[PDB]
């Protein structure tokens, strides 16, 4: 049983809530920008003050930097975001030198093990051509997904040249080697999947990450809080966790 | 068994050849433009005796001057060139013998159209995203037969706009849009797939070709069943 | 808002009520054959005693079939059973005579088309091999899937002869042109996936509906249930709903 | 341009001359037990009497073992076949203190190169359930297949307690973490596709491998050779070449 703090309870602090009680964890404290009326854990404005807590898991955004500004407190803290990182990289390296503090702008394990896995097959599929899909829901704007654009610095990182195609629709040209086919289906409520086809003569290779559901980014950041408590002081990604 | 008339005789004809062979038909004559070939070669479709139908897999230049000839046979026509006049001619010689045409002979794509035809109006609240994947030689894009399946859609489903690419274009789906996305690597000989998404679920309806050979074969079973056929003009839909 | 009556109050209803809280309907009664303690709301053994009811959710199995044998209440019905039917639905029958009465065996209008889509498939695809392949969560217990057993029905119902064969390692026998192949997947958490493999000469064709959440159902059964409530008297289902 | 001989000219080494002059090779010569005036290729009885060979691919069979044992020839030798394996690897032995040898029962490089990322995803993916799935045309009687076996045994070297499932259906006990479930699917023209499955919680992961035609062990074998050119004396296979 971990005594867990939230920091930030937006639609993914919601979900760490739920399953983290289904675990037999529980929410002593809720450190929020806007306090709302109907979130029902005790609200507070600083770290220290949340006595019990074994971990803080924080979904953060810029708005959510306050608290980690405090220098009272020494709490392992599971943290993730997106875009900005610097001012908040920065914050949580000095906050390693003194408590325990787990990054990963993506909570998912299993993305973690998925590029990881990808790292692995491109050396051994150099000859095969390399095709990029993902799908998302109908609400999601921006393409391709963060995830995609992940698995393909990965692929770049161990190719010499890579260009991107992102629509073959009357472009008329013949594939060549370098190129990379990306692929962004959008419908539905699909919460992500990622796909890297490789394809050589005769044969291809899939390999395919399908989420079902959101939590696994909430129940990432459980279980990296879990093995986080026992850690000693220092900075701890999925690599090192 | 039939006695097959081969119009044309590169790749598919080669095959169509092998696989009416293999079936017990026989190949009785081939005409070509400009000839080698183990097979009887003629100049005219009325010249060529015993045939029971003709497979065409050519082109208008060829083609066009053999249609505008005095002659009586069933055509399995797969020839994709200047399609307006073509099935001018065709329209005309089906009131005096059977023509089937067809721009895809494979039998797996049609029953996957007609699979789609009926998936469409069940599934009115399901966003529709075509995925289509092919070998690295491919150039134009999409595939015909992504293009097939869209119009299969379009007559079934209002205001259908399609997206190619949604990189940078920053835009929400709209439940009319139709995304389409084509696949290029190594020797993949086609798959044609079309999802169907909606609220927590989604079908999927894929076909996957593993030879070149479903087309030969699907002009083989044209030829069958047009023997069988009166006067007039066939595709899959009504063979 | 509809007041909705609840008969059953298994893991299916239970995410009923709160999806329709959700949605701002509100849980009037349950009915169940064992009332339980863990159960919120006010329990009933007649339809005919729940004051202000709209409409009624029924996710049946053969103990939940005894308050549809009452003959003093008039209510809409939304009903489901995923194992045999006869029974049920003869009373469904009699029942329409006087209120709207609506079935559907797993209350997902997604896998009702998949079984009409199957239906279309079928004689068109007389030359291919059928193999038929089920995917659920590692809690699952019953194999095949009851969605697969409804997809294998139609397959008989649409050709002469029909032989399941389950498993080819104790069998060592060449496949049978009558011969479908049965397999059932399980692992993780997965919420259902139907798979139905045609396979020809040297190409296939597949139809695979996935399920995302356990929701598809629930929310079935709900949007059935508003709809229900303006109807007139009668029998519906997915087709004629 | 490799100049190959080939030992035998069956339907594998038919595909290996195919693929190879569309490569850009050159077949120098055929061994063959029975020589046949259908062969299009030089027959030699010796590969001493080849010209100017680069390199032998060889797909095996007892009477093939002839060639193999001459003493005046140093050639790099590509070595495939199936079943009884002592006598002709006793041979490959002796062979390859003198000149590389290449033995795989598997040609396939797409196959070795699943069986490789199989054995990196595993150990990052210890808390996903595996499940096993082949598919092939409805001649093949044994199942599962020895590539299906090949992926199971990689994954018994790296887990405790393995145990296989082969057939679920009636018999209604719960999935336990060391099961694998085995999946055999029959049908149509089917070359051979073969899958993992790790599903975890609200994810999984899926690695396919895919051939469109026997062209893959003809490949394998020649994309060996042209590795194997390079290669000092010894025993190679996919793992070492």
């Amino acid at each position: 049983s971990m005594k867990i703090l939230l920091i930030g309870y937006g639609a993914m602090n919601q979900r760490v809530a739920r399953l983290a009680e289904e675990k037999g964890h529980e929410i002593v404290g809720v450190i929020e920008n806007t306090p709302k009326a109907t979130t029902p854990y005790q609200q507070y404005q600083h770290i220290a003050d949340v006595k019990g807590a074994d971990v803080a898991i924080d979904f953060s955004n810029p708005n959510l930097l306050f608290p980690l500004l405090d220098e009272d407190f020494h709490l392992p803290l599971v943290v993730a975001t997106t875009g900005e990182k610097e001012k908040l990289l920065n914050k949580l390296d000095e906050l390693s030198q003194n408590m325990p503090v787990f990054f990963s702008a993506n909570m998912s394990y299993g993305v973690h093990a998925l590029t990881k896995i990808l790292a692995a097959a491109v050396p051994l599929l150099d000859d095969f051509d390399i095709e990029l899909t993902e799908a998302h829901h109908n609400k999601k704007v921006d393409a391709p997904s963060g995830t995609l654009e992940k698995l393909y610095d990965v692929i770049v990182s161990l190719k010499e040249n890579v260009t991107p195609v992102y629509d073959r629709h009357e472009l008329n040209e013949k594939r060549q080697p370098q190129d990379i086919g990306i692929h962004s289906i959008r419908g539905g409520t699909i919460v992500g999947e990622h796909e890297v086809l490789f394809a050589g003569t005769d044969e291809t290779i899939q390999i395919t990450h399908r989420a079902q559901s959101k939590d696994i980014f909430a129940n990432g950041a459980i279980q990296a809080a879990e093995r986080l408590v026992n850690k000693p002081n220092g900075f701890y990604t999925f690599d090192n966790l």
